[PDB]
């Protein structure tokens, strides 16, 4: 089998689920360890998953309950991953991981004990160890060793392993994969070591809800607005609904983890939970979003013009890429006004940008999980998987 693990928000998780589902399609018994947020997501695509640790979404936790990334709970997190992974990693021939470092180091430790290959994956080029300075890598290593090195080493001893240090190097490896689209996120030409697979995208077969189908059929193509797993700007729903209205468009408002909702009873608005983005984004006039490596990839592949309203990370990088590609607008700052979002939308709603977005869509590959599957085949070899890829 193959074990796939991670701890993070939806963007850290969805690519992993994509890889797991692809591996199962290719005849490999891929299974996962993920935070409990993702139970429904894995089940609906037929991927076995073992929940590990605290929920990542605040609203999924108890009041006052700290997130898995909180420094205060790191000892517990390390213990939990060492407790729950052994049953899942049994019978596995390789492990692929992204996300939270203390969890990743626990997972690599268990891979090391079993003598099976471990691969870490990053989702945007700026996160590659080789894109950090030496001083930065030193700093990350020292921080990790100091914060949770003792806990990791205690659990390593419990399974007979020697101590390890430089936990950033250890968790990320010396050459993590880059599961990111090369058009959207180009890798510098001098980097020969990084394997850039393309984004890991699950071909989404889920139907749209009856309510969303009805909404789409009942009028002109709407504008989607959503902020994904992350925070939304002050007055986000009001500003976005009013700005979209100003452009003579209907609104699909994704509640997201921020829990956005309608501002009135207007029938020109539909509030949605989880949706099939691949399908929906082909049926909207534009997408206002946080940029989100995964969301940006989905929008770009769907060919919808964009307004990127970056909040944190990472996200300003994607806003800039979208603007550079000419397929959308990089909103100036994290907090739109009705005026600023209206202006950005007007630009994103031209026939020209529609054509540009349509063209760039065809350049975005969706077979990154097949590249990853082949990489796994070669790592394990050094059966049904070789046969399926042939
Ligand atoms: O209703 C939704 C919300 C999210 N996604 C997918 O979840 C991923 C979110 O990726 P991103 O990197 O933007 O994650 P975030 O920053 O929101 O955690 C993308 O593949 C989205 O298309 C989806 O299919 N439907």
């Amino acid at each position: 089998g193959v074990l796939i693990t991670g701890c993070g928000s939806r963007g850290d998780t969805e690519p992993l689920v994509a890889l797991a589902a692809r591996l199962r399609e290719l005849g490999a018994d891929a299974r996962m360890c993920l935070p409990p947020d993702y139970v429904e997501r894995c089940a609906e695509v037929g991927v076995p998953m073992v929940p590990v640790g605290r929920a990542v979404r605040a609203g999924a936790r108890e009041p006052g309950e700290l997130p898995p990334g909180a420094a205060e709970v790191v000892t517990e997190v390390v213990a939990e991953w060492f407790d729950k992974v052994p049953a899942a990693i049994e019978g596995c021939d390789a492990v692929v991981t992204t996300g939270l470092l203390p969890a990743a180091v626990a997972v690599r430790s268990m891979a090391e004990k079993l003598g099976i290959p471990y691969r870490y994956t990053v989702l945007s080029p700026d996160h590659l160890p080789s894109e950090q300075s030496q001083a930065e890598r030193d700093m990350y290593n020292q921080g990790a060793d100091r914060l949770f090195g003792d806990a990791v080493n205690s659990h390593r001893a419990s399974i007979g392993l020697p101590p390890v240090e430089h936990l950033y190097d250890y968790g990320y490896t010396d050459q993590p994969w880059l599961a990111a689209d090369p058009v959207l996120s180009p890798l510098r030409p001098t980097d020969l070591g990084t394997v850039q697979t393309g984004a890991w995208i699950l071909p989404d077969q889920r139907p749209l809800s009856a309510e969303l189908e009805g909404f789409l059929r009942a009028g002109s193509p709407p504008v989607y607005v959503g902020f994904g797993s992350g925070p939304a700007p002050a007055e986000a729903a009001r500003v976005a609904i009013e700005a979209v209205r100003a452009q003579g468009r209907r609104v699909v408002l994704s509640s997201g983890w921020a829990g956005l909702g309608r501002i009135d009873e207007g029938d020109d608005c539909l509030v949605v939970g989880e949706v099939n983005h691949q399908v929906l984004f082909g049926r909207v006039a534009a997408v206002v979003h946080h940029g989100g490596a995964g969301t940006t990839t989905a929008v770009t592949r769907a060919g919808a013009p964009q307004v990127v309203v970056p909040q944190k990370a990472d996200q300003p990088y994607y806003a800039g890429r979208v603007a550079d590609l000419g397929v959308g607008v990089a909103h100036d700052g994290p907090t739109p006004t009705v005026e600023s979002l209206s202006a950005a939308l007007a630009t994103a709603l031209t026939p020209g940008i529609r054509a540009r977005a349509a063209a760039v869509a065809g350049t975005i590959r969706t077979d990154g999980t097949t590249v990853a599957a082949k990489l796994l085949l070669e790592a394990i070899s050094r059966a049904k998987l070789a046969a399926a890829l042939e």
